[PDB]
């Protein structure tokens, strides 16, 4: 959890269809948090969801207000899905961001339950500074990443 965020690429197999990791993210993906253990230091109160391009999602803290800690670029039918990311450096929405990075990822459906996943951040790094503090309010520990977590609850 380096305070530098280079270009990296990974991929890895998970138990769901593609419809289903996009249903689920403008469902509840914070709600997957269990009821034993927190794996966010914060808890998660609310989070507002809407589908578009250029799309936006929203995080509520109970003490931290509504924020957008993201961005879209645009929804391809169940195949693909690429995003770019809107937040500031202390959790803050600005009319325009100056550090922002565009996100590729591919969603493919395997097996009724079947999910293959291939997200690639880039020039991420912009944003340097407490970049992965950002990362640290979506919490992605070394021993298990995103795909860890919610693919195991899903
Ligand atoms: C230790 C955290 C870290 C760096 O592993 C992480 O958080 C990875 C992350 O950017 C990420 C990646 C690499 C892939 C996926 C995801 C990641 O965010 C991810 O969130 C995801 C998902 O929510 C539902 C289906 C598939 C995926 C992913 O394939």
């Amino acid at each position: 959890m380096p305070e530098e965020i280079p270009d990296v690429r990974k991929s890895v197999v998970v138990a769901a269809s593609v419809e289903h990791c996009f249903e689920v993210f403008t469902s509840r993906p914070a709600d997957w948090w269990p009821p034993s253990h927190v794996l966010v230091k914060k808890e998660r109160a609310g989070l507002a969801f809407e589908p578009f391009v250029g799309g936006r999602y929203y995080e509520w803290d109970i003490d931290g207000t509504e924020i957008v800690w993201g961005r879209i670029l645009e929804w391809d039918p169940p195949h693909r899905l690429a995003m770019t990311w809107r937040i500031d450096g202390h959790w803050q929405s600005v009319p325009d961001d100056d550090r922002a990075s565009e996100i590729e990822v591919d969603f493919v459906p395997n097996g009724s339950g079947g999910t293959r996943v291939e997200l690639a951040h880039v020039k991420l790094h912009r944003h340097g500074d407490g970049a992965w503090n950002i990362h640290k309010a979506l919490d992605g520990p070394s021993p298990g990443e995103t795909l860890a977590r919610f693919a195991n609850v899903i």
